[PDB]
């Protein structure tokens, strides 16, 4: 029902998974901290910075409209018609950051292309958004999984691992991203015992029959996974239940999210897992611990976000005690892709400003409306610039490939039992058109 | 700009059919495609006009049309639906008849969802459709494919073909159509010695490349698919062109049509084929042959097809020379289908004004417009009535599962080589929850 809005002389809408999925009864479910609250205040933050960048629109202000998707396709088209309802006769949107779990931003693609509306996801990864035959205004800041799958099945040549299994989730994203694995997988003389399909609406008897189902091959030791969080987090609750071990290899979904693993850590330990690679940003961290209920009133989600972050009531007057700067920040993995999504929109738009309104520094009537097609065509697909916020050491570009792709980058991690029973993830490697590894990281080697 | 095809009223009901074919690469749409558009097309104007002059059905509403032309793809279908959802927010849609190809129901289902509009497909028959939670304005005439995909596992049991491999078109039809067969396959004791996909934009070469997959399982000498009617024209070819043979059991979409087979009858013959169990109905075949270009001016595609079919100009006074009726008519496998849902949505209407409007046989205040809600859950799914212009013997009725799915009855065929030396298709079997066959009738059997 909320939305966010934010004056300015061009908005751009973003679509951000502020609520999981709800129950079977209701549409949305309770608060994301880090997929959903961290990356809608990032791109806030990045409008904040962008409109005070002498360099970037000095004379045009970004304003947004920013919406809801509950983690459920379906409702993110209702909130889409919003973009759109202008011209089916918000007044105008320039273009749309948006698209979190590759289903919803195939969805909102759909109907966006209909209406010449560019949209950038941060990230989205199916490799069916890469046709530009079908998703002719779609553009990412992230890689497809074409390039994960080749990853994945490249760290099992390297360990000679040719017998395994695959399992994955229901949806756009693992259905089609264990099938570019498999493919890899046998061009590499990589053969495969079973292959798992996993739901959301599977319960934890279900998730049992599938580690069961692993069993049946024994020889294949090795799990491929392409799953989202709570689907890995279940299947590896389920190993330690009836005290099963396998070796994972798991997709960006898994990640190195202490809360997939978080209680079943023991199944866990030993796991090999891929993080589309990316950086943290100092500034975003001081931003968001800086953000309080009483200052934050633009965000309509923040008061829902800190009554259950801190377990409090706003009603109850509970809430005043607790704050972001005593507890221990934990960038959400993406922020990167949130930012550098918010900026190439940001780029284009100055581009285009350049060109079409030579001698104001402001919105001229080249832009009032801003053609759509052109702007993607011409200036999204266009853009090079230096990453914002970006490290000494990596020197890493926003630029979109052919197919409105980013960069192949990723990063591999193990899950190892520390010092003093902790457990923790360490970076092994990456995977930049080749494999990397250094195998004295890793335990088990 | 692209044409419409409009009929006033004071109900009026959307239409979607493949007019045309998809066009080349770089254009939307292609020739006119007689059958699957044109006829399927002009059987839901006779359904229409006789439903009109029916003083049993709406004898005091009027039923209008909107008939807009998918060009057999999905993205174009979608930008021309919009016409069907402008009025919610200048014609008011109160349900559309429509989609033909299961990605094209899917797409505009998303679409109409959004604005409560009833849809009812007469051939897409993909099991996506039958999730109420995402598709829940969606209902067809036509029974979902898991019915069709356990008939093919039953007649590979039958024969005791338990060693096979599948060829699946990429899309929702081919690739969900392989998925159920491979379920109800491996239940009834039945491998799959490996799985194809035929992609969108297949080359010769790339059909070859699909066939020698297949011989590198010489074991399998059966090849089960579930493909689009040109994939499946495409890989007899080059089979025909690799000397490749294969026991072909296939779907509707090759069913029992010459278009496939035509120049690789070699190829083909002995192959197992499926439709979906239809009758000719009686009306249409007149009311069809004694179409003009003079007196069809409503269908907007007519004189289109005229010069396309007897290949002759208007431009050059070259076409008046001929008629349908000297012609021979076959009636499209389908043309019961749209006649009923047709019938389907009228009957849901008239029902609806029984309850809705006691007094009058005028559109009262409570129809002004029609809840869509009401109409698809209440009079839609309860729909129950004699099968229209049904043979004089049969006791055929329309009516949908509480889902809005049609039943599974299905014809069998055998590709066969005639005594006269003409290859023909030749009815050998029957599928209504479970498998008849006439083996006498299958050479090779
Ligand atoms: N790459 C993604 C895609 O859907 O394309 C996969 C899913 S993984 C997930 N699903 C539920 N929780 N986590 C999501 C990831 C991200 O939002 O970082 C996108
Ligand atoms: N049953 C269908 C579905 O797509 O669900 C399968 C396709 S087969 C086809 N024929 C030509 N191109 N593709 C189409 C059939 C029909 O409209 O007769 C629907
Ligand atoms: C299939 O196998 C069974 C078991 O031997 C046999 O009785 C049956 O006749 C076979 N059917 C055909 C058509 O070969």
């Amino acid at each position: 029902k909320k939305v966010l809005t934010l004056e300015g002389d061009l908005v751009l809408g973003g679509l951000f998974p502020v609520h999981q999925k709800g129950g079977p009864a209701e549409d949305c479910g309770p608060v994301n901290e880090h997929r959903g609250i961290q990356r809608l205040e990032a791109m806030l933050f990045a409008l904040d910075r962008i409109n005070r960048d002498p360099h970037l629109l000095p004379g045009v202000r970004l304003g947004a409209h920013i919406l809801d998707s509950c983690s459920k396709d379906t409702h993110a088209l209702e909130q889409a018609l919003d973009f759109v309802r202008a011209s089916l006769s918000p007044t105008a949107i320039t273009g749309v950051i948006g698209g979190s779990y590759s289903d919803v931003s195939i969805q909102v693609a759909n109907l966006l292309r209909l209406f010449q509306i560019p949209q950038i996801s941060y990230a989205s990864t199916s490799a069916k958004l890469s046709d530009k035959s079908r998703y002719d205004y779609f553009a990412r800041t992230v890689p497809p999984d074409f390039f994960q799958a080749k990853a994945m099945a490249e760290i099992l040549r390297f360990f000679n691992w040719t017998y395994v299994s695959t399992v994955a989730s229901e949806g756009d994203y693992g259905e089609t991203g264990i099938e570019a694995f498999e493919l890899e997988a046998r061009a590499r003389n990589i053969s495969v015992a079973t292959s798992e399909k996993v739901g959301r609406a599977m319960s934890r008897a279900a998730f049992e029959g599938v580690v069961r189902a692993l069993l049946q091959k024994p020889s294949a030791r090795v799990a491929v996974l392409f799953t989202r969080s709570e689907d890995a987090r279940e299947l590896l609750a389920a190993s330690q239940r009836l005290n099963a071990s396998f070796t994972w290899v798991a997709s960006d979904g898994w990640g190195a999210l202490e809360s997939v693993v978080a209680g079943s850590e023991g199944a866990a330990e030993g796991a090999i897992t891929i993080e589309l690679a990316s950086y943290p940003i100092s500034d975003f961290a001081s931003y968001f611990q800086s953000l309080d209920p009483w200052n934050n009133s633009r965000n309509p989600w923040f008061r829902e976000f800190w009554e259950q972050r801190f377990r409090c009531s706003f009603r109850q007057r509970d809430c005043a005690a607790h704050s972001l700067r005593a507890v221990p920040f934990e960038q959400e993995s993406k922020i990167m892709f949130v930012v550098n999504a918010v900026y190439a929109m940001a780029h284009a738009l100055h581009n285009m400003h350049r060109a079409l309104c030579p001698n104001t520094t402001r919105l001229c009537d080249a832009m009032r409306p801003v053609n759509g097609r052109r702007l993607y065509k011409d200036f999204v697909l266009n853009v090079k610039f230096d990453a914002p916020f970006r490290p000494a050491d990596t020197h890493n570009e926003v630029r979109f490939d052919r197919f409105g792709d980013g960069i192949g980058r990723y990063n591999i991690f193990t899950y190892l039992r520390a010092g003093s029973g902790r457990y923790r993830y360490q970076k092994v490697g990456y995977w930049a058109e080749g494999l990397t590894l250094d195998t004295s990281l890793i335990p088990w080697a």
